[PDB]
């Protein structure tokens, strides 16, 4: 009988152990809550669905956020199981690869633009949507992740910021949406953690070296404290948050300029 | 021989003697700047001709920025008249009236978000690209129209807040991609001002009364205003400044709360 | 003692029970942490004598922060008590009543500036210094409470703006300078609540009744709330977040405008 | 007959011909302005003498912002030589050196406190109400100098932050309580200049080396540059503009990190 004793939460975006969706389930899990979780396709469902029953759970369902349909079945399903819910995580982000290898105006093809802004932004709004009857049962919260990269300009991130700023956006316009039927919705900005995000990018670890340098804690954060800090926006401590965009980033952010 | 005597812009987004874009043009044009103009359909050909004549010019070319090879094309076919470009001023946006009138969960569809963020933030990047050529001959910059409803949840605005938010974030990436070349990238954020941008929208009456209720100035900016800032955006006096945000709204986006 | 099992606190800034370090320090205590407090001086020291006995405490020490030697002092014989500190807790905040009401240039005069930026803003890095010994024994952090006045207007906060700036700014400078030694420091910038803060505002009413009018969750917030979220960051499970300014407002902050 | 032919504007704060107030002033001056200074006390005042002379200028009057006398007796003696003004430009600031070399929490000490804040945050807003009836005899408007080293970390700037951060709450709180009288508040926050400012700095050609490699356009701003956005900024051309800070940083504030 912890913090969530008797909280059920969907966490969507589970793709490794690596995964800060692991984290977070993880560390809500650790509180008492019980746990969905979704897969993008087959691929990944049988990785999903024991990654579950690490949680005490035998709900994985079939959530590609790129299918409309994917979407409504998806929580279709959930309700068949579930009554209401405490909370849904959306850990889901992608933009094709060649858009974030290369020069910004360069690489930003209408398609890639699509991409980004449609799996990384929409997906959030989509869900929040077909969520929603779920959530509004026990008043429970959304909770999305996104990355400073959307107010500051990092190398090689190019339309991920976009979309990340589109996000940010889009967690204000939702927690306005849905705040009258007390549903938060809020938004960590996390640090920079090594996960299968960072598959394909060659300077990932000259960066992880340097956010080391910057950050005013000196080290880069864990999907652990990421997942700590979802746990509390996902707890009735966090009821007098919404449309809040959180840094866990060892105060990263708000750092000018480093010695040399 | 005023401030822009021997100057090129180009003006995307003089659809009336209404538009942003129009006001813009009239400051430039009024500093001694030579100006081109581009339309998004035959529709409004006659009219942007019509305009362009008004202003001394003849440069009218077929721009839709939904189509790739339009905007290309329209570059392609202004480098045939012009050697190079001083700045490029995107004023440009659309998302369909559906997903901005409503709730925002509700109304914000798949295909209404695409298009948002299409035709509102990807084609200043894909104008940003396609107009690059003409800029280096000259050091141009690049200017497009943003809404503080990016950082600040407005009513109805929706998914347009979303692409407002991707656009601010783009405009920093640009700054930062396109700035070794000495093209400043920037952006004005507008105050409310009723143009064709206002048709469907049954609250912007009340809307427009309460930011007269709320700016410091009491009172709604004007095109002048906007077109007097881009004017300056695109001078020379703006050299030491690229990536920025300036806000055109008689200081209503520093004002917390006002007498009732 | 749950998640504040073994660990200690000193709360500067219980004037009464509605003052926001009461509901922290309940938070804290609820989960298990041991308390010590300070008082302004004589005629609150039965209070906070009183205060701390509440909350198994007999550890009250007089902190007039205007004197730098009462500062030390408090620290001083707290470090008679205590051999480290989990947190200290800065609810401290004040200025000249008269620079509270009227127009914010009239009323600004220099000692009620000299007062509001030295009692609301140096005090968090005086107290941050006399007691960086204790915290560094145990890592602990440091939290001050802020207002969203210093990025935006608000009526009759006045200096009290220009102090809470400085103050959010001294977070950033603190938690960059004490972040070397495991201290992270962390602010909240809490929505309008009816406290011992609120004599003399004739206009308070109305502003909470707008506050529950614009918040995107149409309440204000409770010191319970802000209670549970200083009891997060002073918790492990803040421990990668420094620096940051954590809006426990009900998403008002975010909400650029609502039907009036 | 320029852009200013007619209008007049004061320039407190040229110490030497590096001082931003100068490129101000000429970038004013150029324009077809009329020009006003004070000195900060008698080792100036031949100096500053030199300078307007330089200007067309020849009202010189001690202006010591640290009393509030020699403030409404410069603003005394000026509004006997002008009918009204167009603008007041407030390029002061000042901390005791002792607080901007070493450890944020060390170095800090109350009165070093008091002075910075003093000097350089209360000084605008004396200035600004000792201004006041010149300003709206011609609808003048406000200007001060910010850092956006209030926003964010830099080192051994420490307490000086925090008085920007004030600082820039007040053109706020300024821009919000002279707006409705017309009146123009705002500020730029301009890039890293060696001026006289820069005394006492060791690490300074360091940070510009960095600011070199870090801005969008990979060079440090200039007084003109500065000067120019401050002539916008004093010009009919930016009236739908109020209670901005304008980043005059040749976009370094957008980059939120670099190659290594
Ligand atoms: N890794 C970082 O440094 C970092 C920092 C800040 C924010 N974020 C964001 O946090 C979120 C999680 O990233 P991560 O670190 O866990 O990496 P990850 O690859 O381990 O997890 C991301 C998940 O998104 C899923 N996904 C992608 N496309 C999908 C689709 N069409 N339908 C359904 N699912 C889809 C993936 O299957 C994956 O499980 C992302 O949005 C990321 O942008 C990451
Ligand atoms: N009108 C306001 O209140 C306001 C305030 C702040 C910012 N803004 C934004 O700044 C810009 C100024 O717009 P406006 O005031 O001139 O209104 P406007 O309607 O007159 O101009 C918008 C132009 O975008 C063009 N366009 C739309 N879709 C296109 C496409 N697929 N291809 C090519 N062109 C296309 C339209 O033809 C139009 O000329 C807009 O982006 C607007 O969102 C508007
Ligand atoms: N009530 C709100 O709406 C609100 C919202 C956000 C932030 N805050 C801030 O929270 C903090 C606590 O205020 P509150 O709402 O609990 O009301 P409160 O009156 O109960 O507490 C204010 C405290 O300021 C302390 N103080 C003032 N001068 C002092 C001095 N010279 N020496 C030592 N201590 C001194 C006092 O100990 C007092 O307890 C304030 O800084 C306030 O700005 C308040
Ligand atoms: N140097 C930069 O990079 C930079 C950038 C942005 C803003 N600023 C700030 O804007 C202003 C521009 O500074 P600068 O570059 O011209 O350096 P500067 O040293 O040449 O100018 C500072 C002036 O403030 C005057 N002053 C100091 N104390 C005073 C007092 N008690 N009363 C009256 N006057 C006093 C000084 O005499 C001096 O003329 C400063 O406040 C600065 O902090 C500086
Ligand atoms: C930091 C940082 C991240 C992590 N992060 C904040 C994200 O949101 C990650 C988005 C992201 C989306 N799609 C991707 C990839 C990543 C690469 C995986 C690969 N498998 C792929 O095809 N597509 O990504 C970066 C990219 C460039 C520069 C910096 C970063
Ligand atoms: C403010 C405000 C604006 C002005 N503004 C800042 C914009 O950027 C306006 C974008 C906008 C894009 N697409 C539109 C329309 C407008 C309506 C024209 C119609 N013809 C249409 O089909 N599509 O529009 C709003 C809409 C709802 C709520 C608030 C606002
Ligand atoms: C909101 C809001 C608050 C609460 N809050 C966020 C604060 O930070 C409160 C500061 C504050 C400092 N000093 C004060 C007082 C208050 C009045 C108590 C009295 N005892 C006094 O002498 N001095 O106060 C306001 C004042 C004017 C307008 C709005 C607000
Ligand atoms: C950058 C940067 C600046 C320039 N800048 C933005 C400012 O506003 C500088 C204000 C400033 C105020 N007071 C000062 C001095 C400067 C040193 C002159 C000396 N004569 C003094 O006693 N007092 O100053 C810095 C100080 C430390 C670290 C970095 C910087």
């Amino acid at each position: 009988q912890g913090l969530l004793a008797g909280k059920r939460f969907l966490i969507a975006g589970v793709a490794s152990k690596l995964s800060i969706a692991y984290g977070i389930a993880q560390a809500l899990h650790r509180e008492g809550a019980e746990l969905a979780f979704t897969y993008p396709n087959e691929k990944l469902k049988k990785r999903v669905d024991e990654f579950a029953e690490q949680f005490g759970s035998k709900l994985v369902f079939p959530c590609d956020v790129a299918v409309d349909a994917e979407i409504d079945n998806a929580f279709a399903e959930l309700a068949k199981h579930w009554d209401g819910v405490d909370g849904v995580v959306h850990s889901i982000g992608f933009a094709p690869a060649h858009t974030l290898d290369g020069d910004f105006t360069d690489v930003t093809d209408r398609d890639g633009f699509k991409i980004a802004h449609d799996i990384s932004a929409y997906s959030f709004v989509a869900m929040a949507r077909a969520a929603k009857p779920l959530l509004q049962a026990r008043q429970g919260c959304l909770l999305t992740l996104t990355y400073q990269g959307s107010e500051r300009v990092m190398p090689n991130y190019n339309v991920m910021g976009m979309a990340k700023a589109s996000l940010e956006a889009g967690v204000r316009y939702l927690a306005s949406s849905l705040g009258v039927d007390g549903i938060r919705v809020n938004a960590i900005s996390a640090g920079p953690i090594r996960t299968l995000a960072a598959s394909g990018i060659k300077s990932f670890r000259k960066m992880l070296d340097a956010n080391e340098k910057v950050a005013p804690l000196k080290r880069n954060v864990t999907i652990e404290e990421v997942g700590n800090a979802a746990l509390f926006l996902c707890s009735p401590w966090a009821s007098g948050i919404t449309g809040e965009i959180l840094y866990v980033d060892a105060g990263f952010n708000t750092v000018g300029m480093s010695q040399s």
